[PDB]
Protein backbone atom coordinates (compact mmCIF):
# COMPACT_ATOMS: atom_id res chain seq x y z
CA UNK A 1 0.00 0.00 0.00
CA UNK A 2 1.41 3.19 -1.49
CA UNK A 3 -0.33 5.33 1.14
CA UNK A 4 0.18 3.33 4.24
CA UNK A 5 4.02 4.85 4.82
CA UNK A 6 2.46 8.78 4.84
CA UNK A 7 -0.55 7.91 6.41
CA UNK A 8 1.02 6.36 9.32
CA UNK A 9 2.95 9.66 9.93
CA UNK A 10 0.39 12.32 9.05
CA UNK A 11 -3.50 12.82 9.07
CA UNK A 12 -3.36 14.77 5.68
CA UNK A 13 -2.01 13.99 2.48
CA UNK A 14 -2.55 16.22 -0.36
CA UNK A 15 -2.94 16.09 -3.91
CA UNK A 16 -1.92 17.97 -6.86
CA UNK A 17 -4.25 20.66 -8.41
CA UNK A 18 -5.53 21.44 -12.12
CA UNK A 19 -3.28 20.84 -14.73
CA UNK A 20 -4.83 23.02 -17.85
CA UNK A 21 -4.71 26.30 -15.90
CA UNK A 22 -1.35 26.27 -15.00
CA UNK A 23 -0.10 25.33 -19.43
CA UNK A 24 -3.05 27.95 -20.07
CA UNK A 25 -0.87 30.70 -17.88
CA UNK A 26 2.53 29.80 -19.39
CA UNK A 27 0.74 29.89 -23.14
CA UNK A 28 -0.67 26.75 -23.81
CA UNK A 29 -3.85 26.74 -25.81
CA UNK A 30 -6.10 23.83 -25.35
CA UNK A 31 -8.31 23.92 -28.21
CA UNK A 32 -10.03 20.76 -27.51
CA UNK A 33 -10.34 17.62 -24.84
CA UNK A 34 -7.33 15.86 -26.58
CA UNK A 35 -5.23 18.46 -25.38
CA UNK A 36 -3.00 16.15 -23.96
CA UNK A 37 -1.57 14.78 -27.01
CA UNK A 38 -0.43 17.48 -28.55
CA UNK A 39 1.05 18.84 -24.99
CA UNK A 40 3.04 15.42 -24.42
CA UNK A 41 4.29 15.60 -27.91
CA UNK A 42 4.89 19.37 -28.45
CA UNK A 43 5.29 20.94 -24.86
CA UNK A 44 6.01 18.18 -22.62
CA UNK A 45 8.25 20.26 -20.22
CA UNK A 46 5.95 22.75 -19.35
CA UNK A 47 3.67 19.30 -18.03
CA UNK A 48 6.81 18.45 -15.96
CA UNK A 49 7.33 21.94 -14.78
CA UNK A 50 3.46 22.04 -13.29
CA UNK A 51 4.16 18.72 -11.53
CA UNK A 52 7.31 20.62 -9.99
CA UNK A 53 5.07 23.84 -9.29
CA UNK A 54 2.78 21.63 -7.41
CA UNK A 55 5.30 19.06 -5.43
CA UNK A 56 6.52 22.84 -4.31
CA UNK A 57 3.56 24.47 -3.10
CA UNK A 58 2.82 21.28 -0.70
CA UNK A 59 1.61 18.45 -2.79
CA UNK A 60 2.38 15.12 -1.88
CA UNK A 61 1.10 13.27 -4.71
CA UNK A 62 0.90 14.58 -8.57
CA UNK A 63 -1.53 13.34 -10.73
CA UNK A 64 -0.58 12.71 -14.50
CA UNK A 65 -1.94 14.05 -17.33
CA UNK A 66 -4.11 11.02 -18.51
CA UNK A 67 -7.79 11.65 -18.18
CA UNK A 68 -8.37 11.83 -21.67
CA UNK A 69 -5.56 9.86 -22.68
CA UNK A 70 -6.64 6.50 -23.95
CA UNK A 71 -6.53 4.57 -27.20
CA UNK A 72 -9.62 5.07 -27.80
CA UNK A 73 -10.00 8.92 -27.62
CA UNK A 74 -6.29 9.55 -29.43
CA UNK A 75 -7.28 7.20 -32.53
CA UNK A 76 -9.08 10.52 -33.55
CA UNK A 77 -5.84 11.98 -33.58
CA UNK A 78 -4.51 9.05 -36.20
CA UNK A 79 -2.80 7.34 -32.83
CA UNK A 80 -2.74 3.39 -32.26
CA UNK A 81 -2.45 1.46 -29.43
CA UNK A 82 0.88 1.52 -28.73
CA UNK A 83 1.46 4.70 -30.05
CA UNK A 84 -1.34 5.76 -27.34
CA UNK A 85 0.13 4.16 -24.17
CA UNK A 86 3.68 5.32 -25.08
CA UNK A 87 2.06 9.29 -24.40
CA UNK A 88 0.05 7.20 -21.25
CA UNK A 89 3.65 6.37 -20.53
CA UNK A 90 4.59 9.50 -21.02
CA UNK A 91 2.78 11.38 -18.60
CA UNK A 92 3.76 9.28 -15.43
CA UNK A 93 7.66 9.46 -16.93
CA UNK A 94 6.94 13.19 -16.66
CA UNK A 95 5.72 13.32 -13.12
CA UNK A 96 8.34 11.31 -11.67
CA UNK A 97 10.72 13.41 -13.31
CA UNK A 98 9.60 15.86 -11.49
CA UNK A 99 9.72 13.88 -8.13
CA UNK A 100 13.05 13.57 -8.91
CA UNK A 101 13.68 17.20 -9.41
CA UNK A 102 12.38 18.06 -6.20
CA UNK A 103 13.49 15.19 -4.16
CA UNK A 104 16.79 16.70 -5.80
CA UNK A 105 16.20 20.18 -4.42
CA UNK A 106 14.27 19.04 -0.81
CA UNK A 107 15.64 15.68 0.20
CA UNK A 108 13.60 16.30 2.89
CA UNK A 109 10.55 16.27 1.41
CA UNK A 110 9.07 13.34 2.99
CA UNK A 111 7.54 10.82 0.42
CA UNK A 112 6.03 11.51 -2.25
CA UNK A 113 3.66 9.73 -5.20
CA UNK A 114 2.72 9.60 -8.35
CA UNK A 115 -0.96 8.52 -9.23
CA UNK A 116 -2.19 7.57 -13.05
CA UNK A 117 -5.58 9.94 -13.96
CA UNK A 118 -8.10 6.81 -14.93
CA UNK A 119 -11.20 8.99 -16.08
CA UNK A 120 -14.15 7.66 -17.07
CA UNK A 121 -15.67 6.30 -20.53
CA UNK A 122 -17.86 9.81 -20.50
CA UNK A 123 -14.57 11.64 -20.81
CA UNK A 124 -14.23 10.13 -23.91
CA UNK A 125 -17.86 10.70 -25.22
CA UNK A 126 -16.71 14.34 -24.77
CA UNK A 127 -20.37 15.24 -24.26
CA UNK A 128 -20.00 16.56 -20.44
CA UNK A 129 -21.38 12.34 -19.79
CA UNK A 130 -18.67 12.23 -16.63
CA UNK A 131 -21.25 14.32 -14.87
CA UNK A 132 -24.42 12.25 -15.88
CA UNK A 133 -23.49 8.40 -16.19
CA UNK A 134 -26.12 7.61 -18.85
CA UNK A 135 -24.23 5.50 -21.18
CA UNK A 136 -24.11 1.35 -21.97
CA UNK A 137 -21.14 -0.40 -22.21
CA UNK A 138 -20.87 -4.36 -21.63
CA UNK A 139 -18.87 -5.46 -19.02
CA UNK A 140 -15.90 -6.20 -21.81
CA UNK A 141 -16.47 -3.05 -23.83
CA UNK A 142 -15.65 -1.16 -20.59
CA UNK A 143 -12.65 -3.50 -19.80
CA UNK A 144 -11.46 -3.32 -23.57
CA UNK A 145 -11.88 0.60 -22.84
CA UNK A 146 -9.77 1.30 -20.00
CA UNK A 147 -7.11 -1.91 -19.79
CA UNK A 148 -4.63 -0.67 -22.38
CA UNK A 149 -4.58 2.63 -19.97
CA UNK A 150 -4.34 0.77 -16.69
CA UNK A 151 -1.33 -1.59 -18.64
CA UNK A 152 0.35 1.60 -19.45
CA UNK A 153 0.56 3.61 -16.22
CA UNK A 154 1.23 0.84 -14.08
CA UNK A 155 4.34 -0.63 -16.37
CA UNK A 156 5.36 3.33 -16.69
CA UNK A 157 5.55 3.06 -13.21
CA UNK A 158 2.50 5.00 -11.51
CA UNK A 159 2.51 4.24 -7.87
CA UNK A 160 -1.36 4.33 -7.50
CA UNK A 161 -4.45 4.53 -10.15
CA UNK A 162 -6.21 7.71 -9.72
CA UNK A 163 -9.78 6.26 -10.96
CA UNK A 164 -11.29 9.69 -10.91
CA UNK A 165 -14.86 12.08 -12.28
CA UNK A 166 -16.78 8.33 -12.44
CA UNK A 167 -20.58 8.62 -12.73
CA UNK A 168 -21.74 5.33 -13.82
CA UNK A 169 -21.82 2.04 -11.83
CA UNK A 170 -21.38 -0.44 -14.04
CA UNK A 171 -18.20 0.70 -15.19
CA UNK A 172 -17.05 0.96 -11.92
CA UNK A 173 -17.49 -2.24 -11.33
CA UNK A 174 -15.85 -3.31 -14.67
CA UNK A 175 -12.94 -1.39 -13.04
CA UNK A 176 -12.66 -3.02 -10.00
CA UNK A 177 -12.61 -6.24 -11.59
CA UNK A 178 -10.31 -5.04 -14.54
CA UNK A 179 -7.86 -4.04 -11.50
CA UNK A 180 -7.58 -7.63 -10.17
CA UNK A 181 -6.12 -9.11 -13.18
CA UNK A 182 -3.04 -6.64 -11.81
CA UNK A 183 -2.73 -8.16 -8.02
CA UNK A 184 0.39 -5.01 -7.40
CA UNK A 185 -1.71 -2.13 -8.48
CA UNK A 186 -3.24 0.09 -5.64
CA UNK A 187 -6.14 2.34 -6.69
CA UNK A 188 -8.13 5.74 -5.24
CA UNK A 189 -12.42 5.61 -6.59
CA UNK A 190 -13.67 9.27 -6.70
CA UNK A 191 -16.74 9.66 -7.78
CA UNK A 192 -18.96 12.50 -9.55
CA UNK A 193 -22.59 13.02 -7.76
CA UNK A 194 -26.17 13.50 -8.54
CA UNK A 195 -26.72 14.81 -4.90
CA UNK A 196 -25.07 14.44 -1.48
CA UNK A 197 -26.16 9.88 -1.45
CA UNK A 198 -25.85 9.26 -5.17
CA UNK A 199 -24.22 8.52 -7.41
CA UNK A 200 -24.62 11.00 -11.04
CA UNK A 201 -26.13 7.63 -12.52
CA UNK A 202 -28.58 7.46 -9.63
CA UNK A 203 -26.68 4.73 -7.18
CA UNK A 204 -27.33 5.25 -4.08
CA UNK A 205 -23.27 5.76 -2.68
CA UNK A 206 -24.23 2.88 0.22
CA UNK A 207 -24.33 -0.03 -2.55
CA UNK A 208 -20.81 1.93 -4.59
CA UNK A 209 -19.24 1.60 -1.01
CA UNK A 210 -20.62 -2.03 -0.19
CA UNK A 211 -19.22 -2.80 -3.99
CA UNK A 212 -15.89 -1.68 -3.65
CA UNK A 213 -15.53 -2.53 0.00
CA UNK A 214 -15.12 -6.11 -0.94
CA UNK A 215 -11.84 -5.22 -3.55
CA UNK A 216 -9.08 -5.02 -1.27
CA UNK A 217 -6.69 -2.83 -3.90
CA UNK A 218 -9.50 0.16 -3.62
CA UNK A 219 -7.32 1.72 -0.61
CA UNK A 220 -8.92 5.29 -0.90
CA UNK A 221 -12.90 6.10 -1.73
CA UNK A 222 -14.13 10.39 -2.43
CA UNK A 223 -15.13 12.44 -4.62
CA UNK A 224 -13.70 15.16 -7.22
CA UNK A 225 -15.21 17.65 -9.77
CA UNK A 226 -18.07 18.62 -7.74
CA UNK A 227 -18.67 22.66 -6.31
CA UNK A 228 -17.40 23.39 -3.25
CA UNK A 229 -20.56 23.63 -1.53
CA UNK A 230 -21.69 19.88 -1.81
CA UNK A 231 -18.24 18.72 -0.61
CA UNK A 232 -18.94 18.76 3.12
CA UNK A 233 -22.77 16.37 3.19
CA UNK A 234 -21.10 14.34 0.25
CA UNK A 235 -18.23 12.98 2.50
CA UNK A 236 -20.07 13.45 5.78
CA UNK A 237 -22.14 10.48 3.93
CA UNK A 238 -19.06 8.14 2.78
CA UNK A 239 -17.81 8.68 6.61
CA UNK A 240 -21.09 6.75 7.81
CA UNK A 241 -20.40 3.89 5.46
CA UNK A 242 -16.82 3.33 5.78
CA UNK A 243 -13.59 4.05 7.57
CA UNK A 244 -11.44 4.12 4.39
CA UNK A 245 -9.18 7.23 3.97
CA UNK A 246 -11.91 9.83 1.89
CA UNK A 247 -10.67 11.46 -1.38
CA UNK A 248 -11.72 15.30 -1.74
CA UNK A 249 -10.60 17.52 -4.54
CA UNK A 250 -13.41 19.70 -5.62
CA UNK A 251 -13.47 22.63 -8.18
CA UNK A 252 -12.52 26.33 -7.69
CA UNK A 253 -14.68 28.85 -5.63
CA UNK A 254 -12.18 29.61 -0.33
CA UNK A 255 -11.07 25.87 -0.94
CA UNK A 256 -8.26 25.81 2.10
CA UNK A 257 -11.01 27.06 4.44
CA UNK A 258 -12.69 23.78 4.11
CA UNK A 259 -10.10 21.68 5.37
CA UNK A 260 -11.18 21.04 9.22
CA UNK A 261 -14.49 20.04 8.40
CA UNK A 262 -13.19 17.75 5.34
CA UNK A 263 -10.96 16.22 7.90
CA UNK A 264 -13.24 15.77 11.09
CA UNK A 265 -15.58 14.00 7.59
CA UNK A 266 -12.86 11.47 7.40
CA UNK A 267 -10.61 12.93 4.77
CA UNK A 268 -7.01 12.30 4.16
CA UNK A 269 -6.28 13.05 0.74
CA UNK A 270 -7.03 16.40 -0.17
CA UNK A 271 -6.44 18.19 -3.63
CA UNK A 272 -8.60 20.57 -6.26
CA UNK A 273 -10.10 19.77 -9.88
CA UNK A 274 -11.26 22.19 -12.12
CA UNK A 275 -9.94 26.27 -11.96
CA UNK A 276 -7.77 25.46 -9.22
CA UNK A 277 -3.95 26.36 -9.34
CA UNK A 278 -0.82 25.81 -6.64
CA UNK A 279 -2.33 28.42 -4.92
CA UNK A 280 -5.07 25.98 -3.39
CA UNK A 281 -2.30 23.55 -3.02
CA UNK A 282 -0.68 26.43 -0.48
CA UNK A 283 -3.11 27.69 1.51
CA UNK A 284 -3.94 23.55 2.19
CA UNK A 285 -0.59 23.06 2.96
CA UNK A 286 -0.62 26.32 5.26
CA UNK A 287 -3.77 25.48 6.98
CA UNK A 288 -2.60 21.83 7.57
N1 LIG B 1 -7.99 15.58 -15.43
C1 LIG B 1 -8.29 15.86 -14.04
C2 LIG B 1 -9.74 15.48 -13.74
C3 LIG B 1 -10.71 16.28 -14.60
S1 LIG B 1 -12.39 16.05 -13.98
C4 LIG B 1 -7.37 15.08 -13.16
O1 LIG B 1 -6.55 14.31 -13.69
O2 LIG B 1 -7.46 15.22 -11.92
ZN1 LIG C 1 -29.49 4.87 -20.25
ZN1 LIG D 1 -20.65 -9.08 -20.98
ZN1 LIG E 1 -12.59 18.21 -12.18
Amino acid sequence: NPLRALLDKQDILLLDGAMATELEARGCNLADSLWSAKVLVENPELIREVHLDYYRAGAQCAITASYQATPAGFAARGLDEAQSKALIGKSVELARKAREAYLAENPQAGTLLVAGSVGPYGAYLADGSEYRGDYHCSVEAFQAFHRPRVEALLDAGADLLACETLPNFSEIEALAELLTAYPRARAWFSFTLRDSEHLSDGTPLRDVVALLAGYPQVVALGINCIALENTTAALQHLHGLTVLPLVVYPNSGQLADYLPQWQAAGARLIGGCCRTTPADIAALKARS
